RNA sequence: GCAGAUCUGAGCCUGGGAGCUCUCUGC
């Protein structure tokens, strides 16, 4: 179970992406919904493909996980959630 | 200790990946 914030999760993502042109990418696409503080690529033992986004406004994050919801991004349909805790 | 680093460092756990530890680099 989770509930809205400011931070979005997710996974399903190509892993065939270097972690610097993810970020830009996501950038662009995600900052359309509104103002993001920081993108966070863990660093994880094998590629998994996850990725976090913080907007400034819960409204931003919002809006961004029900557009972006399984719409393509790199060949491969994006799976996105809540954060568990807030960033 | 903080930050970063492996489809281009590594041992585990998991066996339907939001897991653990180590190592290297900088401070
Ligand atoms: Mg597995
Ligand atoms: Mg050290």
């Amino acid at each position: 179970g989770t509930r809205p914030n400011h931070t979005i999760y997710i996974n399903n993502l190509n892993s065939k992406i270097k972690k610097d042109e993810l970020k830009k990418s996501l950038h662009a696409i995600f900052s359309r919904f509104g103002q993001i503080l920081d993108i966070l690529v863990p660093r994880r033992r094998t590629p998994r493909g996850q990725a976090f986004v913080i907007f400034k406004e819960v409204s931003s994050a919002t809006n961004a996980l029900r557009s972006m919801q399984g719409f393509p991004f790199y060949d491969k349909p994006m799976a996105i959630q809540y954060a568990k805790t807030d960033r």
